[PDB]
């Protein structure tokens, strides 16, 4: 239709992208000003109305996108669904979830990631890298669970604040893995009651700092490669062979050309 | 035999793998519930029986594997031997080892690594990467030993809690390497008695944080390459030339093709 | 002109570079001696005159460069503009800027980077790598802003020293990201009032340490590649195809040569 | 000569290498036992004689090497000179150096690095990687010097324990860079007197943690490549083109073969 065509042209324009970006920045700025308790009643009401105006602009934005692209076409993108969920949750009356309150309107600033394409590409690369590290993340989970059960049984009765139950142990083991007061704060006091506690905590530190770094490097390397390959696919329109596949078959390809070259030499020498 | 053939088909099936996985998860869950001291006598007896049921299911599992594959064939795999050692140690009466107690039944959760193939491949890659870093791990050991002897002689008499003997010094040097209260907790108090102690501790920190990162990066890079190469070997059935070998001979291979190409050009120009 | 030609030859000489380097080192040494409060009035006046002599040598240096290369030619280089700004700011009477004082004459030691070419190349590579990580740096900024607004609203009234306003929260969140007393100093005291505060702080730590490492690795890898490629461009005089571009088209290039090779074989077999 | 030939064969043998290794291990073990103050007078005299026996075995070892290889040939290797310096310093009466005492006989354990070839190769790779990072190490030195001068002038009078002079400031800035109590221990107390001190310390942390990681990654990547290339050179006897040189010319080489291939196709189509 003619109506949907001119709306899509407006939506896809750089100025529309800039308008939405400016309103996200403004909404973030007013929410940051609203953290200040010393403000007057009128100053607070003024910022609250600017928050309402920002929200209504986003409702118009999303509605234009659903009309212009269609319900199936809009919800086809995970980025648009994210944008829809962020805006539509603000107008949701009494939600049945295990949450304290929906006071976190500042999560609307996270739309800068979805609206700005350079930021969208960076986050996309990271998200695409996550399934590939699932096994490493599960190994860390297994180590934490085993260690938390052991720490609860070994030290729960003598150090109940740090290890009195499974929740307490998982928390202090996270603290131990981050190396935060692990010795002066946790393990030297524990060793005053349990002298060989270093046998538990030093291998736990060695294994978890290793695994976390492995997980992080795994995500970083993959995200960087995925992003680089997606940019090339976007530039040329052709499918990009992943680098690992190029490196794995590099030897196979070179020797095959060496063979085809030597047989062409064989056909050449005798003519 | 017909009996061993249908048992191997059952063992190798995805449902059998899922049954074993569910029982490991269940056993881990009941052991985690057993860390809670507030439970009733009957609640504890109930979970203890679920632990017994889980163990008996693993005894059947392993026995089916020894019968179906043979004693030589089963113990041919390091993964099956690990599975055997984890389950068989629970039925071992009075073991002669330098251990406090075999209360750590939670180590059974480590079977999730051996049973889940994606997790098995990740750990396998890491294990295969370890011999290759042996020299770096030995260099760190040498630095720790030298430093612990020096720290004991220099500071043992004035700081006996931290350096009074070799064990105490190795422990606080591990703490110093992890950067945990190294200055406010250890070196500023030491410098009040020994003003030039920074000459010992700052180079020790520089060398050990460097070496640890070197060891960790070495393992991560190798494990990632080993895993990638093993997957390709499993997919195609052909031996995968290691990437380092492809990169080392890349120059040699390209110039050899350049030479074979130029001589084919030489045979072509004059005919 | 003959005057500008002999001045440029003098400027470009290794001895002129060594003279300037020696004066920067000397100026840095006298400023370091001037930090000592126990010095006599005459000792202080003596060093202050050596600081004046060093500054006057730099005024001559820069003036020779503007005359020899021309106003347009000198200010064409970002390195020369930096050198000009560092020296010319010392002779600036009453500047209108949001600064306490221009006592930081020690920033003149930063000229060692611009004057020594090996150091200039290293910093240049790093600077050229910065625009490419802009999106990651902006993602970290967004996470810090969102988290600081949340932390101010959640914990400002009960923990005003750490979260009483946006500035206070950004500061303690930076401290939390660096893992400095995050648990014993900040989150365990906060959890005594807000028991589920770990839900906020543990994901904040996981996301920001990850993003910072991503930003740092991104800069390091790019700077290393940019430097390596610029050296090759300087050595040969030919434009260096970036490594990513060589790796992305490696597969495309190899199969194209395989195809050209097979058709040459096809023309050869039938003659 | 016949005497030097049979001595070199003995020196180069695996058993001779194993004898020397065993004596280094033994010497290290006795020095570690000598750190214990509770030992008897006779127990101490016994270990001291085993230290003397170990030293005399090393004097024989080195003397056999100088005779068998020649003064010029032995001192041609940096590894042999290191071995000579470590052993010969023990027999040096009254040395004129800025040292407290030559009690550090435990540095003899560092010979495990020189005697064991796998360990020698690892350290060699690291040492060869150091000149290449000289510029990054100098940039960190410049940042530390500038920051130490600034910190001394800004905070020396109000925080003299941490910044009272240049030495004190360099020490606490090293502590700040390692993130050790940087905020709770140093910067929050400083900000109580100087509210904008975060403007100095947060950029200092960002720049130095970045530079240190850059220096460390630079050494790790280079050492790994140098080692891999030296092994290949040792295996084949042929000079190994560095990987960076192979990667820089990969594009140049591939297009040159594409060109030589297309002209061979041109000579083929028309015959
Ligand atoms: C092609 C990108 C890619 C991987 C990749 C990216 C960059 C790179 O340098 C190398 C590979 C990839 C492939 C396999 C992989 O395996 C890890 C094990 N998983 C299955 C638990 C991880 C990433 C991938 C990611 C998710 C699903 C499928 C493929
Ligand atoms: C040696 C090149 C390499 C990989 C590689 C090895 C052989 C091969 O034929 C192709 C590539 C590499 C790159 C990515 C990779 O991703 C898997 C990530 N996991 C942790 C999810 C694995 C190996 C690599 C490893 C670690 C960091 C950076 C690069
Ligand atoms: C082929 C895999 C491999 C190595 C490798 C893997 C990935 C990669 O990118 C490069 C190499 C390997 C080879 C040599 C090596 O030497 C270190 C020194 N050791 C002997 C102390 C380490 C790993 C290896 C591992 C153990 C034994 C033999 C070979
Ligand atoms: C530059 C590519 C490279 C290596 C390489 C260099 C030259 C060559 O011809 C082939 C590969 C590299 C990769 C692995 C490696 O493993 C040894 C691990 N040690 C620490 C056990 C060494 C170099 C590399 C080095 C560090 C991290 C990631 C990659
Ligand atoms: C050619 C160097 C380069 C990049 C590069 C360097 C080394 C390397 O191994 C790979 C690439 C480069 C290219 C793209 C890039 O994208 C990140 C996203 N930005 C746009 C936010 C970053 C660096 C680059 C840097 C700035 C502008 C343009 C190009
Ligand atoms: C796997 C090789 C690789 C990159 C690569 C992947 C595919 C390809 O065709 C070419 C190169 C790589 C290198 C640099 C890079 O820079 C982007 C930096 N961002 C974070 C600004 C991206 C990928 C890489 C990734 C992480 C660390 C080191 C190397
Ligand atoms: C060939 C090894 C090498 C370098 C290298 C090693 C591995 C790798 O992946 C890439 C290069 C090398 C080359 C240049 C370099 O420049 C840094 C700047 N210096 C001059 C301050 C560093 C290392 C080198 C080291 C010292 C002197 C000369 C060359
Ligand atoms: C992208 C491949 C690469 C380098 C590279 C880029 C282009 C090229 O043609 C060849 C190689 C790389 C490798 C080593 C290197 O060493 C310099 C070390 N400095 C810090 C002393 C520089 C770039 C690299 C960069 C960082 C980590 C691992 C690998
Ligand atoms: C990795 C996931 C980690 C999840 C950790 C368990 C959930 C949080 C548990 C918790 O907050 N408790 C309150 C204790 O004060 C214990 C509960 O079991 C009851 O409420
Ligand atoms: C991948 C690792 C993931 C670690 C996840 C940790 C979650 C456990 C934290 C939690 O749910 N708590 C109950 C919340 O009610 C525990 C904390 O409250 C407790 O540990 C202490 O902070 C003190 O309150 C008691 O000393
Ligand atoms: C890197 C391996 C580190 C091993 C460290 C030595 C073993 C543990 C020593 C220890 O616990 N002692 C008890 C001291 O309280 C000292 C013993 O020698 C006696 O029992
Ligand atoms: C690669 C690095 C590996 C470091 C290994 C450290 C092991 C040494 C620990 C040990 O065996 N102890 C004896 C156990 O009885 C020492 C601890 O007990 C002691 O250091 C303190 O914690 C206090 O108890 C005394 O102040
Ligand atoms: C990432 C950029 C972080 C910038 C942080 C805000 C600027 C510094 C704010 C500050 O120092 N204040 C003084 C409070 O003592 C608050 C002001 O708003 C008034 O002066
Ligand atoms: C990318 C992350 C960037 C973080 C940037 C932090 C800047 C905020 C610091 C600031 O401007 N302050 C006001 C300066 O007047 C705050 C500090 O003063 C305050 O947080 C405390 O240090 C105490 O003074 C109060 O308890
Ligand atoms: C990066 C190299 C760092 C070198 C640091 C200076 C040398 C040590 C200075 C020192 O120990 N002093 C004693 C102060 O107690 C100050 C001296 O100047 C006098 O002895
Ligand atoms: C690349 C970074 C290199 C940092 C190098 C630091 C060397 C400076 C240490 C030094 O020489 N001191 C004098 C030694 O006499 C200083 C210490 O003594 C002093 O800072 C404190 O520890 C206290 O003694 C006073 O509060
Ligand atoms: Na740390
Ligand atoms: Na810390
Ligand atoms: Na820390």
């Amino acid at each position: 239709s003619h109506m949907s065509r001119k709306i899509r042209d407006l939506i896809e324009s750089k100025r529309f992208q800039n308008v939405i970006t400016a309103i996200i920045v403004l909404n973030g700025a007013v929410l940051g000003l609203l953290t200040d308790t010393t403000l007057s009643a009128s100053s607070q009401n003024l910022l609250e109305r600017v928050d309402q105006l920002c929200l209504t602009i986003f409702i118009v934005e999303i509605s234009l996108k659903i009309y212009a692209y269609g319900v199936r076409g809009f919800f086809r993108s995970g980025w648009n669904l994210f944008d829809f969920v962020i805006v539509a949750i603000a107008l949701m009356p009494a939600q049945g979830s295990l949450s304290v309150l929906r006071t976190f309107r500042i999560f609307r600033v996270m739309r800068l990631v979805s609206v700005i394409p350079t930021m969208r590409r960076v986050v996309q690369g990271m998200l695409l890298a996550l399934p590939g590290v699932g096994s490493v993340a599960a190994l860390l989970t297994v180590v934490f669970y085993i260690a938390a059960v052991m720490a609860t049984n070994l030290y729960g009765a003598t150090f109940p604040e740090w290890f009195g139950d499974l929740s307490k142990s998982l928390y202090t083991l996270f603290q131990v893995m981050t190396l935060e007061s692990w010795s002066m704060g946790i393990v030297r006091p524990v060793m005053n009651v349990h002298p060989n506690a270093w046998v538990f905590f030093i291998p736990f530190i060695m294994l978890t700092t290793f695994t976390v770094l492995n997980l992080f490097i795994g995500i970083i390397v993959d995200a960087m490669a995925i992003t680089k390959e997606q940019e090339e696919e976007a530039k040329t329109g052709h499918h990009q062979e992943p680098i690992s596949q190029t490196l794995l078959h590099l030897g196979d390809r070179l020797d095959r050309i060496e063979k085809q070259l030597a047989q062409n030499n064989e056909l050449l020498q005798r003519q």
